[PDB]
């Protein structure tokens, strides 16, 4: 999609204190020959405070966001609150909370689920209902939130490619201006791969209580042995590819012109990894700060690009790479180039 | 909102057996007042088989209802699966296997989060991305699908106003032709009602385990208390009135034009009805069919339209009023007028 009048008006993040890889290693809950292999020297972690709830992090993420752009609270048309994982009370509509907190009374709110790529997937939705004339408001909020806790989540193990950080990040669209202009989005899908997020896992009637610790590292060889596909790789690779293409071309921009990458966090430690599929070395993607924070559910898109703003590592003129993926298997991507600093 | 070109296309439930209220008193599953005072006659109750899962009832649903207006596949561009609950299995992308087994691999696909509304809310977010020239495809997928169990979940119980009942609905958007037309969709909403569907529960880290029974009734009692607003009445009532307003009125339809409203199951036995403040008579709302159903998540309105369309209950040139509704609190109604019978 090439976006003749969409932009970010606003991005943050709000994350809690770094514990170290080295600590999880010396506490004997990472394994040192993973800590190495993953490349992650820390992620974030809240306490388990009610104030570090989800939805209370993604409210102070989402409060910063709109602060730094000045968009007025009351033009905002639509509020999509992307998560990964436990809200902190059940059978409740999280994202009501945060768009109450920080948006007010009057705005609809949906929780979005598209698993890691709900941050870049809310983008393109949001678009498009900000373009359609439901709403009277030119700015949709967009926020993320998650915070892991066992017995159910192990941060440095429960996934192969990465480790877990909590916390929130938000941005902010506008059809009437911001510090960076959204050229184009482009989503690339197959959800064959579902069966690689389930593995052989049954469907229960209700959750599994006593919950065990999750292993979708052990889910994705599962699914592959049941999938029985060919050509596994080959298809991530395709929509992966699909996704950078699309959103390159609409946005008449070469990989040789994106002077950085937002990329997940995560990491495979040996051979090819993303930045090789893109094209572009490791130090032009987001990788060095990533590896800092984790991943920090669905918001590492927004979290880097707040990285990026926020230490000036980009300046007017400057385009900038959003990319997405997450289990399903779906990922948006998208262009956007730098009008000016906030 | 008025709408220039959306159709809906196909509609469809798959709905599991119904289990009558009074089986359940004998069972000592409901006290024999409660059971009269809501005069719900009986729910829809699925196994607990893996074949019954929200995600494999919806994905059936979905095919009825694609069928049903000979949409094909390809030119479906979106889907979307609201729920209420569980989907059977955690960490893993729901919406994806709805999608994969009803359209294909190439269809970016959502969960949506917005309680008992989302149906209805999805009617404009996909409304929304048909018309934005992001996809290809003319058509929407939208589905719903939910199964309770406990110990979280007593369906005959676990809500003051209604009892849930497990199963799928499907609803297929297009913007070139439908058997019926959207003339308008509206959303009303107070984000401060929020606090009404949490109670005095506090955030937990991790989620309750052993999981007590659910008690939404409760919630709504301690979370007004606590609330402490002098016109909390007034709130509700506003949001669903300016929802029904603005829906017949950008549908150019008084209310005595609407030939039948489908709306959420629920009832308060005594006192003013939703029937009552939205101007109709009881014998023109879908209460005669959903008090056999149940509260079917978030697909009472889906299914409650197929129900009418199946049965030649509604004739060409009459207009429908959908009417939505949950907890958050967000309102989405919507008027359709038939142009065929399928």
């Amino acid at each position: 999609m090439r976006w003749e009048n969409l932009f970010v008006s606003g991005v943050a993040a709000w994350l809690p204190p770094l514990s170290t890889a080295q600590d999880a290693v010396m506490a004997g809950l990472l394994d040192p020959a993973r800590s190495k292999l993953r490349g992650i020297e820390s992620v974030t972690v809240a306490s388990d405070a009610e104030e570090d709830a989800p939805p209370r992090m993604a409210a102070r993420a989402a409060r910063a966001a709109l602060g730094r752009g000045d968009v007025d609270p009351a033009d905002v048309s639509l509020v999509l609150h992307s998560s990964l994982w436990f809200q902190g009370i059940d059978l409740w509509p999280a994202a009501s909370y945060v768009a109450h907190e920080a948006v007010g009374r009057h705005v609809p709110a949906f929780g979005l689920a598209q698993r890691c790529n709900g941050g870049m997937g809310a983008i393109e939705l949001a678009g498009a209902y900000l373009g359609s004339g439901i709403g009277a408001g030119h700015a949709a909020l967009l926020t993320t939130g998650d915070r892991f806790a066992g017995p159910r989540i192990d941060r440095w193990n429960s996934v192969d490619v990465t480790m877990y950080g909590d916390g929130a990040a938000a941005l902010v669209l506008s059809t009437r201006d911001g510090f960076a202009r959204v050229l184009s989005t482009a989503t690339g899908v197959d959800n064959s791969l579902e069966i690689l997020a389930r593995g052989d896992e049954p469907f229960a009637p209700h959750p599994v209580e006593p919950s065990p610790v999750a292993d979708l590292g052990t889910r994705t060889v599962r699914g592959a042995e049941l999938a029985d596909l060919p050509d596994l790789t080959h298809r991530y690779i395709d929509l992966l590819v699909a996704a950078k293409t699309q959103a390159l071309e609409d946005a008449g921009t070469a990989i040789e012109d994106i002077a950085h990458a937002v990329i997940p966090v995560s990491r495979r430690g040996t051979g090819h990894e993303l930045h090789d599929l893109l094209g572009l070395p490791d130090e032009r993607t987001s990788w060095a700060y990533g590896r800092t924070t984790g991943h920090v559910g669905a918001g590492d898109q927004y979290a880097g690009l707040a990285h990026l703003v926020e230490n000036a590592l980009v300046q007017p003129g400057d385009r900038v790479l959003l990319f997405g993926g997450g289990a399903g298997y779906t990922c948006t991507a998208a262009v956007v180039e730098i009008l000016r600093m906030p």
